[PDB]
């Protein structure tokens, strides 16, 4: 049974071969690591000498494969066809450019450590081999003759990556010479021994590591909806490439990490694979990975969605650069991740202060014993005898002239429109509805929406629902693209969308707003509607949305909250990128958010979107917030939003029981005739016969609660009390306001309402800024509310009732 | 050519059988059994086994209603231990053990019954198409008290809730529905697990969550692990039995797409933060409310997250209770001999709606057709052991009067229901804790850079001028001196970020750890304190950290819990517990935690997240008893801050915005009588008029400030010989000290201008909340009080170093134009 011990012995290499691979460049870990003649059958027949050799140099030379996790077989046998083959040795040529790029690389180092003072986190002395290896990873895209391809990474050797990945010249990476850390940038990419060049660009990050990695996959998928390839394209080629790196700390503890890695086969969020590439130095500041993770790799998590991982020594940038390029391969034959997990070391510590023996003693003394990748490449290529001491001493005057460059380049520097829609646009949404196709079975609950959809175009009584498809509808008329999502946003959370409907008998789906994405000639608008349940993530998700703005500026995105409570699950995103990237990387994103909002009862973590902390985060022309009290007002603020021509966010608080309410509709003179209104009166004045010098007490209010404010002055006949609601709340309407005010010149008191508690809502920041602003108007101003809470609301309905009814009294008391 | 052929099946069905298991009780993938020589089948092949027997053993253990993933562990023998288990003939239950766990789908489908029947509102909670769950859960508390473990702590979201208390937890009717009635769904239990065949009994717990799913997962492993540490069980324990087991309960869509779900996964482990294992149980119903799976996760399961840490994961058909039951029991064995995580997918189905309004053939026709086919699990097993002859027709008929008396029981019982301090320690404290810096252990090699920072430990101590970092390690040294357990950790923490803590020193030559702040658990004649310094570096986490930590808290009200964030500007990743469970459990559900957050905050040009720990958010989350906030100035006054904390007798978080460059400051030391003859102050004056020869009433200008920027400001003072200027310092934030306050400000009566002073952005810090509310509590001081700060920005600071200095030198300038 000899040819069975053969068998056992092929799977344990190809399963456990990279345990016994020798990846670590430090050597940390000491504990590590006759039937030869004999011809046995192989799927052919060799020694077992020759099969063993194969197998040895496959799994556990410089490359630790994992592949044996991947439940999908045929790409088991890819790898398996690639790695288990005497590979032909890379050309003097190729092991000459491989040296070049570490000569760049390590002379860029160099420069930086010893031209500038507070450089030393930055270092990527130890890890250079990571620039041959992006460099492999990008020419390898040109070679398949793709598009773009996209980085994201942390701050680690990223001016490095500017200058010798993005090609920036030094005069602009030095310019007025730490922002430049967190900056984009785009440039192109030459082949040096190919025909082909490629984009390439770098997104803009904070220093919340991994925060960009849903956000790089966002800004990709809209350059490939852009471009006609991928998921969303009449190409399956997925030419824009997501290139992500990461460090090992980082990398392993992260929620972000899997959340994003969730979205990479998902149809709303798939970029037909990335490929990552962890720098791993084994260390996370002062932290030894024993205390940063519970599995053998950092890259662990990737086995989540059956990626291939490749553990690479990264004192070999021969097997660095050919890993990379088999990565390129394998994301183009299956459309999935790849991750590359660059075994290296920090060379220096972690910032100015850090003595890194303090903390790691027996690592830094190896480190200590350490020469470069450059050095120890240059002397194996002599070894070797693949290059001669000429060609050897050339690379060093290579190195040089490089390093010379950069401080004498550096040196030079220093010496010197209306929303409002016709009747027919209306019509034509209503009659889309019913335009189903050929045997399509809807479902007779979804059957009268789509009638009342017909019957409020043509007749009036528009909800919020429809208003809502009304403005994208209208939108993709008129040629934009645009893009909803969230948890259960095709149907509705409160079942009121339904942007998408199922057949009944096939399960096959319809959106009958593509139908405006057609003109009634029959030629294409140039506009789409791309509509998606989304991943139960907030996280990932917001990042995504986020980053197809930036991605697209001329799309129209929006994310929707399940309920807006959920949305601190996305912090990180509305804190980092969302309400602060423009002012501090000069990056714009048109990014909507809807975040249903309202005291109804139901709980602390089904009542708040947080008004007070978007309003807390908000400054001049950073985003635009608002809570429209009526559909033709929504409607109106989406039409401005999407043709303003101006990129900044919107966050917009949406009803839940308003959606429903019969006093909450519009009429069809408010869509075809009307404009976003900031500020809203009563109908009575505006409309009506009210008499506005008879009010002497203002409730100023936003917000649903409107409605029950209105409807106790209706019951009282209270013609002293008037209602004016702040549907902009950021910025805050000053103008309308005033003039709004004016009107009504025998007002003696004046309150805000609202349903939200004392230290939430609006109050916090109007309660302060109205008195300063307006201060003939606002002086005295009182707070009508919920008193001060914990948390967003009591998690009684009864108490909420007896709440909401306190505050009507008080109101009208 | 032919056993060869025999070893690669015998790895296809333990690599692959899992991927044609019927697992789904819905059969809704029809190509599952398509896409997956008869002479050899009596041939023997080598233990000598004929290959038909080989196949049956194959088929049976990994190809029936269980679907084993196990071969990506890394670890030979916990690979082969799973084998042995799986691919055996296994012992058939008796009619006891199928009649015990019939009683329990009688009693979980008959409290369905009556909850859907009962209330109005309940659909969203309904267990129904799950029901297995409870026959599954009973299976994991039964063995873990075979094991003679001490507790099972339960974490789960809202689904099916209500039925885990009465039938796992053992709560009665009378305070499950007493006054019903949402927050039935989010609060804490405890309940005694007695055995039906074994003479063990356990503790049940569940804990406090909030509507967001997955969020408590971390808060549970910190809960369990307080626990374990209180009973010397486990990594910080005499023992290495873990016998406190986190039970953790998962929905399908959440399990998938939740972040947090993986940051505690790669917790389990960690000496820091592991707990053993924890037996996870994810109620598979393949939907999330509307969404079907291929739009909710980019892998074939939703429990491939758990193969990160090279955890088993077993699927399993939640239509067979005995399977069910019986890989409940192998993961709790398997917990048990590998301290690791066990993950149990049971697949099972919705039966209802979401939620009321949701008729789910809308979005999902093909499933509804399929589940409005579907009798219940009860039904299911109930003809199921007719049809084996495992039980008779009148057992079969005593089991639905068993279901029937059940569902009388609880319609019953409900209806009866309705019918009816000082904080300074003696100089010798402060020396002892000083000494213990130099008192190394036999041949410890200190490194060079270190030694200077224990010689000026010990130097303080004994002579003053004590720094912050000292100040920290004696509020926590004399706490551990007086017998309390202090838990401390975060990114870098035992060193310290800004290289000033040394908690934990390092033996240049073996690595080997020394922790000098230990030695105060031993009283000075030899005996124990009672006490205990556990510190660890945390993962690169804030979400799951933060968890564990509130976690923690709530484990063992009686330790001092401290967290610290690498700089305050990264806690917005943690920002879910910090809204969900620090700052509101209290109000929420009555579940006090007295964690404290440690936040490094303060203006030097390092940029938008390296400055605030956003001080406005946690200003704004505050209401009336719910946290304390602080931003000491001084070391005395962190070190009294941290004292009171830990002695107050109360459970109240405390939020501490830390220092950075301050932490060197010359002028920011402390006298030895400041931490001996002092106490914690609210407000603090400058020291020319507390002790000193300054005249209060000279001062027509006042400066409220809290901070570094005192320092500042003060060094501007001396400079211009500013007599008209004094500069007061609000301590603690929240709540704010009114009459500290009111009785500070009366000792200058010729003050004519007030100006709030911050380095925050005018939409940040203080300012927003204070511009409001000290005008309001204090008319008689606070009317017309002024504000100098930077400008309102949409970012904490400017990225610029330069932009940051200009506008650090515009403040201090408009305080004394
Ligand atoms: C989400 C979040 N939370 C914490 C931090 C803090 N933080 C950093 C700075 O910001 C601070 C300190 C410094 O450099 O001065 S660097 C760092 C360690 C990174 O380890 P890694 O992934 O192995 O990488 P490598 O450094 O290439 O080895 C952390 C943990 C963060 N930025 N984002
Ligand atoms: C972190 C976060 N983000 C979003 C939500 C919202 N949300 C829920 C309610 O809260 C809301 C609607 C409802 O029930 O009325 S339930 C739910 C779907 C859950 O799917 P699952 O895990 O498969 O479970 P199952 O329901 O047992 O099948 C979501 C996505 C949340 N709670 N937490
Ligand atoms: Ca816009
Ligand atoms: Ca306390
Ligand atoms: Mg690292
Ligand atoms: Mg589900």
């Amino acid at each position: 049974d000899k040819n069975a011990r053969v068998i056992e012995l092929i799977a344990a290499y190809r399963n456990r071969g990279h345990l016994m691979a020798d990846i670590d460049p430090l050597r940390l870990d000491n504990t590590r690591f006759w039937d030869l003649d004999r011809e046995f059958k192989v799927d052919q027949r060799k020694k077992l000498r020759d099969i063993l050799s194969v197998l040895r140099d496959a799994y556990c030379r410089h490359v630790g494969v994992e592949y044996t996790h991947i439940l999908e077989p045929e790409q088991q046998r890819w790898i398996q066809e690639r790695v288990e083959t005497k590979h032909d040795k890379p050309t003097v040529a190729e092991q000459k450019y491989i040296l070049s790029k570490l000569n760049a690389a390590e002379a860029f180092e160099t420069f930086l450590q010893t031209k500038y003072v507070g450089q030393k986190r930055f270092s990527l002395e130890g890890a250079e081999t990571v620039i041959p290896m992006m460099d492999a990873v990008i020419d390898q895209c040109a070679e398949h003759g793709l598009d773009e391809v996209v980085i994201a990474m942390p701050h680690r050797g990223r001016l490095n990556v500017l200058a010798n990945i993005v090609g920036k010249p030094y005069s602009q990476i030095f310019s007025e010479f730490d922002v430049k850390y967190h900056l984009g940038a785009t440039g192109t990419y030459i082949q040096m021994f190919g025909d082909n060049d490629i984009e390439v660009s770098l997104t803009a990050n904070p220093s919340h590591l991994e925060a960009v990695d849903p956000v790089l996959e966002g800004l990709v998928r809209a350059k490939q909806d852009l471009l006609d390839t991928g998921e969303e394209g009449s190409d399956n080629r997925f030419s824009v490439v997501p290139l992500m790196l990461h460090g090992d700390a980082a990398f392993a503890g992260q929620g972000v990490v899997a959340e994003t890695l969730n979205l990479a086969l998902l149809r709303g969020y798939r970029t037909g694979g990335t490929i990552h590439i962890v720098v791993n130095n084994q260390i996370g500041f002062t932290t030894a990975p024993t205390d940063s993770r519970s599995s053998e790799y950092c890259t662990d998590v990737a086995k989540m969605i059956g990626a291939p991982i490749f553990h690479v020594n990264g004192d070999d940038p021969e097997a660095c650069a050919w890993v990379a390029r088999l990565a390129v391969d394998f994301r183009q034959a299956f459309k999935k991740d790849v991750v590359i997990d660059m075994l290296c070391y920090r060379r220096r510590g972690h910032n100015e202060g850090d003595d890194p023996s303090m903390t790691q003693p027996y690592m830094y003394d190896v480190i200590d014993t350490k020469r470069g990748s450059r050095k120890a490449y240059t002397e194996a290529l002599i070894g070797r005898g693949d290059i001669s001491m000429k060609e050897a001493e050339d690379a060093l005057r290579d190195y040089q002239g490089q390093l010379e460059r950069v401080f004498n380049e550096v040196r030079e520097l220093e010496k010197h429109l209306a929303t409002a829609v016709d009747k027919a646009m209306l019509q034509r949404i209503g009659d889309a509805h019913l335009a189903l196709p050929e045997g399509f079975t809807v479902h007779p609950r979804v059957r009268p929406v789509l009638e009342k959809r017909r019957e409020m175009a043509y007749e009036g009584r528009i909800d919020w629902a429809f208003a809502e498809l009304l403005a994208l509808g209208s939108l993709i008329a008129e040629g934009k693209l645009v893009r909803l999502s969230g948890q259960d946003t095709q149907r509705g959370t409160f079942t009121q969308r339904h942007a998408v409907i199922v057949d009944r008998k096939t399960g096959e789906e319809f959106t009958p707003l593509q139908l405006l994405a057609t003109n009634p000639d029959g030629t294409p608008t140039g506009g789409k509607f791309l509509v998606y349940n989304s991943a139960l993530s907030e996280f990932a998700a917001v990042g995504f949305e986020y980053g197809y703005s930036v991605g697209n500026p001329d799309a129209m995105v929006l994310w929707e909250a399940q309920f807006g409570d959920f949305v601190n699950g996305a912090q990180s995103i509305i804190d980092e990128f969302i309400s602060s990237g423009e002012a501090k990387w000069g990056q714009l994103s048109d990014v909507v958010l809807l975040l249903p909002h309202g005291h109804e009862g139901q709980g602390p973590d089904h009542t708040s979107g947080r008004i007070e902390r978007f309003l807390q985060l908000w400054a001049e022309g950073s985003m635009t917030i608002a809570m429209p009290s009526t559909p033709a007002n929504y409607f109106h603020l989406l039409r401005r939003h999407g043709k303003d021509g101006i990129q900044r966010p919107l966050i917009v608080f949406t009803p839940k029981s308003m959606l429903r309410n019969k006093a909450a509709v519009s009429d069809i003179r408010d869509f075809t005739e009307s404009k976003f209104r900031s500020v809203l009166e009563e109908p009575m004045y505006t409309d009506g016969e009210g008499d506005r010098n008879k009010v002497t007490r203002l409730l100023l209010t936003s917000g649903k609660i409107y409605y029950e404010l209105a409807a106790r002055k209706a019951k009282e006949n209270r013609e002293d009390v008037a209602i004016v609601r702040i549907e902009q709340l950021a910025p805050l309407p000053r103008r309308r306001l005033a003039e709004t005010l004016d009107r009504y010149p025998n007002v003696k008191e004046k309150f805000w309402v609202q349903e939200e508690p004392a230290n939430q809502g609006a109050w916090p920041s109007f309660g302060l800024t109205l008195p300063e602003i307006l201060p003939d108007h606002f002086t005295g101003l009182k707070r009508i509310s919920r008193r001060a809470m914990s948390a967003p609301s009591s998690g009684s309905s009864k108490v909420h009732a007896v709440e909401q009814q306190e505050i009507l009294d008080t109101a009208f008391g």
